[PDB]
């Protein structure tokens, strides 16, 4: 169990450097410190290479409008910014630039696991939305392999 | 250890089910990730097939107009919505109805365990309150036991 | 493992009682439940009896004004408030009164070990930050014995 999380952390850092990488999201973080789960399906980052997606699409039983949220953009990745600590937590920016939207990425890797935290922000107002899942070679997502890109 | 809280949430779900519950809070979560502690006595939510109490008071050493709030509605239970994913996590929501007041309640139950987060939000104003603690069957709890209702 | 947290949390009781401590941070968290990592010689909370120092500083990859933050108060002590539940947890305020300048601190102890959180208020914005590290007597912190103060 200790040694399984240890070698997805291992994982979890070389396909950041590789820039091959998608977080498979399975919850959505709210404000208040409350949580709901949503499907992995269209709640996702994909980066590759220059490349990259992100989906978010959740309609969760939290009440009123901060329940419900979504975004998707596809195109290009810009302007990454990547920074580790003497213990091997990551923080890492990126934008994914689409046609007329786009969206800024922050993402958070704690060491000795592939748990990470993503925070989108798209362009169009102030909002945000933070979600936590799994961070994911290309070749181990079901996301990454479900499809032809 | 282990096999102790996967029996207290196998009860949990069983006490939802029913709708026959008590979640006993023993803090107040604050938005900044901060938390304080509270007394369960005047903290709690108790959901009795179709009527329900909802007590929140705290008054805490976290400093200004944040670290005190509450509220009492004494009532009907309505609206019960209810999602469970593949892992067991579930998500829930109801109402509860008084007099003149009614609070929107939010109640997360992770997997694996009884530990529950529920988030208070009265008619009155648009400000809330979430805190976590127990959720237990009523035949459990000290809080249904101690009176009669 | 287990040991070592049990002594370092009764360290760290003891070093609130006696108002000789020093909480180091290393990392600052956010609202939406994110983190960033932050370096601890210039993130620290020292009470040393009647007087004390908070200084934060941190210049992260959390984008956009959010992910930078900073205040430096040297000065004394004052309203002291401590509150340790049945569990073993504390919550604790006081304030750091500067020349033209002050803080209102909140920190934050969990019972069986010495992780601690904190926000720190400034006296001239309604904004605060809050970050976490561990709670350490006077003699066992290098921030406190690398320098004369
Ligand atoms: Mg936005
Ligand atoms: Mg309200
Ligand atoms: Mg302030």
């Amino acid at each position: 169990q200790q040694a399984a999380d240890a070698v997805s952390y291992d994982d979890a850092v070389a396909a950041l450097k590789a820039q091959q990488f998608v977080l498979e999201a399975n919850q959505v973080m709210f404000r208040n410190g409350q949580t709901a789960f949503v499907t992995s399906n269209t709640n996702f980052v994909l980066v590759n290479q220059g490349r990259g997606t992100v989906q978010v699409a959740f309609n969760t039983v939290y009440p009123g409008p901060n329940g419900i949220g979504g975004v998707t953009v596809d195109g290009t990745v810009s302007d990454i910014k990547t920074s580790t600590d003497k213990r091997g937590n990551i923080n890492c920016s990126f934008s994914i630039q689409g046609i007329g939207i786009s969206a800024q990425i922050f993402l958070t890797l704690t060491n000795g696991d592939n748990n990470a935290t993503v925070t989108i922000n798209p362009n169009f107002n102030s909002n945000t939305m933070t979600l936590s899942g799994s961070l994911l070679p290309l070749n181990q997502s079901n996301i990454f392999k479900g499809r032809s890109w």
